[PDB]
């Protein structure tokens, strides 16, 4: 049962990490986003495909409150960032994903992240603000690698899951978005593949 | 390695469903040889013979608290289908009903929609159950007790298949 569109009922997994000004998806600002789409070789093995990355600028009515910013120590309005607009990044991400979905034979995108549902809610609220009416991501489903890894390897913590999975993980580079996203994707793939390897797939 | 506190880094999984107000919880246990199965079922009808929101939670917690201590685990984790929905409600309720010793982890959850995704390539609970060859009657899916029980069996079945194919232990 080769082919990605048969592995998750038409869902096109896309690994996503976000970095934010604060905990609140509706009020607090989006600062950075990384996305990696996945592809499946003629043998049914899963692997990264495209990688995108952006630094985002705070949206208009954003929460730019001293106490809130200070909390996680970042300056969003710092002009030395190479940041693009919320719309620009999401537009570009969605665009790749859409191309991916079409070409893969899938019907919808599903986000893959560690503790996924929180990042998910951030990237939805943002696309709404952006007015991206053709958001290809499922509005509530997510593959959360924390649970997957708990099943797959008995580990729930991203670092520890990676280490156990046999891959290496650099705790220094840690909570930088791209690195995370990238590790996660590999971790997510290993888990899916390892499941095939042990004859879980197909049925 | 044979025992809940070994399987999930010490988390004690508790399958939970909420429906609208009604709530059901099933705890799990492992046999001598390390197969997962339902331990205790709890089911309540709650007013937002219906019990209070405090009672329901207090009683569930009481059971979970006991099971953890008995199985050498360290915290409860909530197993649910699209778990974050139910998990949110729960924690709100716990707070709102001023509950002293909540055993549940504050944001971690085992979501069966994803586990099913991996293990059976289906996301919807009904589909996941049938693919796993379990019985599933959707007319009935509006019942929190029916849903939970199916979810628990499904979850045990995923976890157990993984063992069966040899993905666990990792290597005792």
């Amino acid at each position: 049962l080769t082919g990605l569109c048969d592995r998750f009922r038409g869902f096109y997994p896309v690994v996503i990490d976000v970095e934010t000004a604060g905990f609140n998806a509706k009020t607090d600002a989006l600062l950075e986003i990384a996305a990696i789409t996945l592809k499946m070789d003629e043998q049914g093995w899963l692997m990264p495909d495209t990688t995108l990355h952006f630094h985002v600028e705070p949206f208009v009515g954003a929460n730019l409150q001293p106490e809130a910013l200070a909390f996680n120590g970042i300056d969003p309005n710092d002009p030395d960032r190479g940041a693009v607009s919320e719309y620009e990044a999401l537009h570009e991400i969605f665009k790749v994903v859409r191309k991916g979905i079409k070409a893969s034979g899938c019907n919808r995108a599903i986000m893959v992240a560690h503790n996924a549902n929180f990042d998910h809610s951030f990237m939805m609220a943002a696309a709404e603000r952006a007015s991206l009416k053709r958001n290809p991501f499922h509005p509530f489903a997510t593959f959360d690698t924390a649970a997957l890894a708990g099943l797959a390897l008995g580990q729930t913590v991203l670092s520890k899951a990676c280490q156990t999975a046999g891959m290496d993980f650099d705790s220094t580079q840690a909570h930088s978005a791209l690195y995370d996203t990238e590790r996660t994707a590999v971790l997510f793939c290993e888990i899916v593949n390892r499941w095939k390897r042990l004859g879980g797939w197909p049925l």
